[PDB]
């Protein structure tokens, strides 16, 4: 558009003779250069289009593999209270898989395959903290065929086919023997026979364990994510927390929630400890639903305070039989469940 401009006025004085042209060439010679340089750049600009496209296909390995995985993870919604897993958390897992693990974690094509393995690992490592062992087991039981085997269906023998009434069953004593089957592959021919004793599910041992369950490690998380301990009737979640506190060797306070004076203490000591930077165990917040109503903002408040003085770690416990804790706060906290 500046060529449009600069190549206007002296039409009024030239007729095309090179001697005339010479005074107009004070702009054109400059243009010989840059205008032709434009073309150089333009030729280069096409190459990026198909290669960028190629880059997309280069990661389709995990692309399809993992998108299928989330569509399975979503089905965990069947879990009534602790499966409140946002896909943001799903992504968080990959923040770790893709990078937040080490300097070696980036995105090489060889390692696209390796992050199928980390996809495999890290995914269940998180669901397994909120969901119980029954849900954990069935996960592995059918899903590892995807997570690390890339849809390698595997023929089930005794127990599975026992439930349906299908011909191919042997008892616990067939390991990796006559497993040589079709697309619906080998080792469940093995394991499903060992299932005469159901712990054969556990016997898969397919790298099926939560790498980072260690709740003590979990402690060092974002401060806003306060800890939620799920328990049941006759299960002292607080106990697990006092053992934690004993191990932490840090400022411990415990406030049972439920009656009015406890709310007075909640207001009180939260404001104290959210400045001091203590470690506090809270119990049975569901016994004080009105507290919860105010608490949800108190949560916001003490969260900011946690950010400010930097050590206010809260550990609310005693989810009981069916106290149906509210999703907003469950969201804002870490739902880890314990057995008795």
């Amino acid at each position: 558009k500046n060529l449009e401009k600069r190549l206007l006025e002296e039409l009024n004085n030239s007729q095309g003779n090179m001697l005339e042209n010479d005074e107009l060439m004070v702009t054109l010679n400059n243009l010989k250069k840059e205008a032709m340089n434009i073309e150089k750049k333009l030729s280069e600009s096409e190459e990026f289009f198909p290669q960028f496209d190629n880059l997309v296909e280069e990661y389709s390995i995990i692309g399809k593999h993992s998108v299928k995985i989330f569509s399975m993870l979503e089905k965990f919604g069947q879990f009534h209270w602790f499966y409140g897993i946002s896909i943001g958390q799903f992504l968080s897992c990959f923040k770790r898989v893709f990078i937040k693990k080490s300097r070696e974690t980036r995105a090489a094509r060889t390692r696209v395959d390796e992050i199928l393995w980390l996809l495999y690992q890290e995914v269940y490592c998180q669901f397994s903290t909120a969901l119980d062992k029954k849900f954990k087991m069935i996960m592995a039981m059918t899903m590892f065929c995807l997570y690390k085997f890339d849809i390698e269906s595997e023929q089930y023998k005794e127990a599975v086919l026992t439930m349906i009434g299908v011909l191919s069953e042997s008892s616990d004593g067939v390991p990796k023997l006559t497993v040589d089957t079709n697309d619906d592959l080998r080792y469940l021919w093995d394991y499903v026979t060992t299932k005469s004793y159901i712990s054969a599910l556990n016997w898969f041992k397919n790298e099926f364990f939560v790498d980072e369950w260690n709740i003590a490690d979990v402690v060092a998380n974002s401060e806003n994510n306060y800890f939620t301990m799920a328990s049941e009737r006759d299960v002292d979640g607080t106990f697990k927390l006092i053992e934690l506190a004993k191990a932490s060797k840090e400022s411990l306070k415990i406030i049972p929630l439920g009656s009015i004076e406890n709310l007075n203490y909640a207001q009180e000591e939260i404001s104290k400890s959210k400045i001091e930077g203590g470690w506090i165990l809270l119990q049975n917040i569901q016994m004080s639903l009105s507290w919860v109503k105010t608490y949800l903002h108190k949560h916001v408040e003490e969260t900011k305070a946690a950010e400010e003085h930097e050590k206010f770690k809260m550990f609310m416990t005693c989810h009981l039989t069916g106290d149906k804790l509210p999703a907003p706060l469950l969201q804002r906290t870490d739902r880890v469940v314990y057995e008795d």
